[PDB]
């Protein structure tokens, strides 16, 4: 599914994502749009073999399984096919388990690169919420 903008807001707001761990929803909004641009079904394979997949391009070397990356952790407790699909609430709870785990939204590196410090509440202007 490729989401709309404002309605994934909308999704993630539901989910409990405004303000968790302290980030704004435009926050969360932004490092979506960059990582998948909106689209549940994006996936990336890494140097070291692992992959990212969903909204926010969760990788399987610490995150979920895919029986395809040796040495990795599953600490998301998940497939990593769940995090392609169009409910996002798999990818919602693994990111909440990713922000806690010390550096925050940096471990997204296109969030660090492309959001940081940016107008994020751009990302969330107009919409119903």
């Amino acid at each position: 599914k490729v989401f709309g903008r404002c309605e994934l807001a909308a999704a993630m707001k539901r989910h409990g994502l405004d303000n968790y761990r302290g980030y704004s929803l435009g926050n969360w909004v932004c490092a979506a749009k960059f990582e998948s641009n909106f689209n549940t079904q994006a996936t990336n394979r890494n140097t070291d073999g692992s992959t990212d997949y969903g909204i926010l391009q969760i990788n399987s070397r610490w995150w979920c399984n895919d029986g395809r990356t040796p040495g990795s952790r599953n600490l998301c407790n998940i497939p990593c096919s769940a995090l392609l699909s169009s409910d996002i609430t798999a990818s919602v709870n693994c990111a909440k388990k990713i922000v806690s785990d010390g550096n925050g939204m940096n471990a997204w590196v296109a969030w660090r690169n492309r959001c940081k410090g940016t107008d994020v509440q751009a990302w969330i202007r107009g919409c119903r919420l």
